[PDB]
Parts: structure tokens; C-alpha cells; sequence
């Protein structure tokens, strides 16, 4: 039943991994816990072996353990980061403390691409498609990305792409909503699509659309870009203070996107109108983007699934760090591997 594993002392720790995964050699280490590419013997698949640090120091890293290990069970879709495997070398409860995941090697992110490469039109597309259809799952599963970049999107030599997070895959700021850097604590879904529509830009225009230097000069430029609020958007502003502000500035109009993205396509244009709007309730959903007629070469309605509800009751549970150690070794147990 059990494998056989072998000990190794790597980038100053003592890995031990099931002797299928061969070669190990480190390529990312720090909050994350650490990382090492490895060959899959048994599949003849490279793989990213993480060791998980720290697990379980405190109740704080053992929900995150938790949470993370039942994040990536629950990922089952082509365009998101799947688990292959997940181990311990412990033999039972009362001797698990190392909790090792092992995922995909996709050899690259979609900033090694965007300026190694001026892409195609056509390539674009695909990008983005593949964003938009990983989106698509991970919102019908009710959650929220909130940290699409990217650095956070993987991706192999003929461009396939995954949507990852936990460093499995410059500034953030530069993809983010305008209502999460306004601290709004109620979030839709299309914060993450606010996000597609920055890197689509840049993926057109090989630059960072909002470079911003802090959250103020970020605002200051996307506020150029798609005008000041509207008053059909300051009715639903339940913050005085907030509400002050934007009316102490001075007005400005939405911008002709046609006259910012020269020579994109027009229907890129169209798409890119109706995702970087400041209303979250009035940008385009995942579902909606997909039949959009700029993917109409790679747009298939029987082929773009929907993932089971996932279970976030926990997020409300305040545990013991045994407690949250034993639901880990649970999952951990039960896990059953893709075909
Ligand atoms: C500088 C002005 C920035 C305004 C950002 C406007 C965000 C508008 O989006 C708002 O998002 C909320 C939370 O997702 C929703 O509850 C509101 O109904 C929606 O209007």
C-alpha cells in the first residue's frame, strides 16, 4: 500500500518524498513554504513538489495549511491549478507535522511572456479564453480570487494556461479593483474581472495599463481612463467620507478606448469597454465574457463546466491547532488521485 520514501537534505531541510519523484531541485522558496521541480517517475510528467512550511506552528497556520489543502482538492478543471498528489512521511495521526503537495510544472507565467514575445491577435485570444474559462469554474464554485496578476497565471510552452495562487506558479497594485484599494469589505465576484481586463490590455499593448507608483496615483490613473463616477454609482456609496471625496474631484469623462488601444482589434476594444468599468454590478461576468464574439474561434457552450459548491463553513470555525491538524490529516487520507 504505502510508498517507500528516501531523505534528502535540500535547501536547508530534510525532504522525504515517495521514490517516484525523482531529482529534486529547488525553485522558489520563502512564504510559500519551499519548492522543487522533480521528475514523476510514474507518469513521466515534471512536477513542483512543495513542502509546506511551518504547518502547523500555530492556530493560525494550521487553518492555513487547511484551507490551502482544501482549496486545491476541490480544483478539478483544465485552466486551474490541480493536485496530483499529496503525502506525508508520517505512518499516523500523532507523528504528522510535514505535509508535502505536488502539482504541475508548467515551465512559465505570463510575465516571462508578455515582454520576451509582441503576441498575435489570435494568441491574445486563447490567453484570455483560458483566463476567462478557469474564471468562469471558480466563480460557479462561489469563490473569489481577489489576486489575479501575472505572476499568477502559468503557463507551458504551446500557452496553455492555469490559474494558480500559494506560489505555485512587478506590483500587484497595478491589477487591482478600484473598490478593494478603497478597503469596500463587500466584494463581487467581478473584482477578479477587473483584473482580466487590466492584463488583457497589456497583453495588447505590451504595457502595464495602470502603473501606478502608490493606491492613489493607481486611482488617479484608472480614474483618467474610465471618468469619475457617475451618479447612478454614488446612489449605492453608503461612505460619507468617501462620497465627500469623490465630489471634491474635479469631473472627468470616460475616455474612447479605441483612442488608447491603437489598431487592437475592435472587438478586443468592445470587450475591454465593458470589463474595466468602475460599477462592478455593470462589468461583464466570466459566463458572459466567454460569448463574447471576440473568443468566437475558441468558444464552445458544451465545453466550459461549472465546478461543485465548495464548502467555506471552516472559514467561520475557530478550532484548536489539533483540531485544524487532524481535519488536515483527514484530507490528506482521503485524497484520491486524477486519473
Ligand atoms: C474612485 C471611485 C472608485 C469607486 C469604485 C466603485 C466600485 C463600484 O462597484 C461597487 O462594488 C460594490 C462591491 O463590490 C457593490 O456592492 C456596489 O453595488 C458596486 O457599485
Amino acid at each position: 500500500e504505502r510508498p517507500t520514501f528516501y531523505r534528502q537534505e535540500l535547501n536547508k531541510t530534510i525532504w522525504e518524498v515517495p521514490e517516484r519523484y525523482q531529482n529534486l531541485s529547488p525553485v522558489g522558496s520563502g512564504a510559500y513554504g519551499s519548492v522543487c521541480a522533480a521528475f514523476d517517475t510514474k507518469t513521466g510528467l515534471r512536477v513542483a513538489v512543495k513542502k509546506l512550511s511551518r504547518p502547523f506552528q500555530s492556530i493560525i497556520h494550521a487553518k492555513r495549511t487547511y484551507r490551502e489543502l482544501r482549496l486545491l482538492k476541490h480544483m478539478k478543471h483544465e485552466n486551474v491549478i490541480g493536485l496530483l498528489d499529496v503525502f506525508t512521511p508520517a505512518r499516523s495521526l500523532e507523528e504528522f507535522n510535514d505535509v508535502y503537495l505536488v502539482t504541475h510544472l508548467m515551465g512559465a507565467d505570463l510575465n516571462n511572456i508578455v515582454k520576451c514575445q509582441k503576441l498575435t491577435d489570435d494568441h491574445v485570444q486563447f490567453l484570455i479564453y483560458q483566463i476567462l474559462r478557469g474564471l468562469k469554474y471558480i466563480h460557479s464554485a462561489d469563490i473569489i480570487h481577489r489576486d489575479l496578476k501575472p505572476s499568477n497565471l502559468a503557463v507551458n510552452e504551446d500557452c496553455e494556461l492555469k490559474i494558480c495562487d500559494f506560489g505555485l506558479a512587478v506590483a500587484t497594485r497595478w491589477y487591482r479593483a478600484p473598490e478593494i484599494m478603497l478597503n469596500w469589505m463587500h466584494y463581487n465576484q467581478t473584482v477578479d474581472i477587473w483584473s482580466v481586463g487590466c492584463i488583457m490590455a497589456e497583453l495588447l499593448t505590451g504595457r502595464t495599463l495602470f502603473p501606478g507608483t502608490d493606491h492613489i496615483d493607481q486611482l488617479k490613473l484608472i480614474l483618467r481612463l474610465v471618468g469619475t463616477p457617475g451618479a447612478e454609482l454614488l446612489k449605492k456609496i453608503s461612505s460619507e467620507s468617501a462620497r465627500n471625496y469623490i465630489q471634491s474631484l474635479t469631473q472627468m469623462p470616460k475616455m474612447n478606448f479605441a483612442n488608447v488601444f491603437i489598431g487592437a482589434n475592435p472587438l478586443a476594444v468592445d470587450l475591454l469597454e465593458k470589463m474595466l468599468v468602475l460599477d462592478s454590478d455593470k462589468r461583464i461576468t466570466a459566463a458572459q465574457a466567454l460569448a463574447h464574439a471576440y473568443f468566437a474561434q475558441y468558444h464552445d457552450p458544451d465545453d466550459e463546466p461549472v465546478a461543485d459548491p465548495y464548502d467555506q463553513s471552516f472559514e467561520s470555525r475557530d478550532l484548536l491547532i489539533d483540531e485544524w491538524k487532524s481535519l488536515t490529516y483527514d484530507e490528506v487520507i482521503s485524497f484520491v488521485p486524477p486519473p
